[PDB]
């Protein structure tokens, strides 16, 4: 038994709400929460943005010494950071962002960090802002991930659709 409440289930490992994955993080505090981050964990938008503006800027300050540490990441690859006042730890993945030409084969990888972790509070990978089709992240998430994720989707009209067309 967890914490996690209102949420539809997919599968026996996926589930989804309509929910702003910033005010489920601030009430739920999982262990892990995922961020839909770019190689240079420079959080200006979309899920980053928000989460980033929630720990008042405390995420990004972190990022910019663990890139200067470490450089940048890979897209389709991770690292595990401060979950700051959302959660014991943030996830940060890269998905592929469409809106860079990057290939979208890279959602199946990106997808994989999660089962690293046995519970996650996420949002769909490349969808919104990183410009890919979030009825196919979805479908990637429940091909690909096996741990138990929760998935968060801010619009509602979308996450009416995802339910609907879901197979
Ligand atoms: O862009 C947002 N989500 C989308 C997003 C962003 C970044 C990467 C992604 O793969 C997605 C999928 C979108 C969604 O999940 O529908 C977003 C933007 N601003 C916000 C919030 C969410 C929630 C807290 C308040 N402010």
């Amino acid at each position: 038994v967890n914490s996690f409440s209102g949420y539809l289930k997919l599968t026996d490992n996926v589930y989804i709400k309509n929910a702003d994955i910033v005010e489920e993080a601030k009430k739920v505090k999982p262990t892990v929460v995922v961020n839909a981050a770019n190689v240079y964990l420079k959080h200006g938008g979309g899920v980053a943005g928000a989460l980033n503006k929630a720990t008042n800027n405390a995420m990004q300050v972190e990022s910019d010494d663990y890139i200067a540490t470490n450089g940048p990441l890979k897209v389709g690859g991770s690292c595990v950071l401060s979950g700051h006042n959302l959660a014991k730890h943030c996830l940060h993945v890269v998905g592929p962002n469409v809106n860079k030409g990057e290939d979208i084969q890279l959602l199946k990888s990106a997808y994989e960090n999660f089962n690293q972790h046995e519970v996650l509070l996420a949002p769909l990978l490349s969808a919104g802002i990183f410009g890919a089709d979030p009825i196919h992240s979805l479908r990637v998430c429940v091909d690909t991930v096996r741990t138990n994720v929760y998935l968060a989707v801010f619009d509602k009209n979308l996450y009416d659709k995802l339910v609907s067309s879901f197979l």
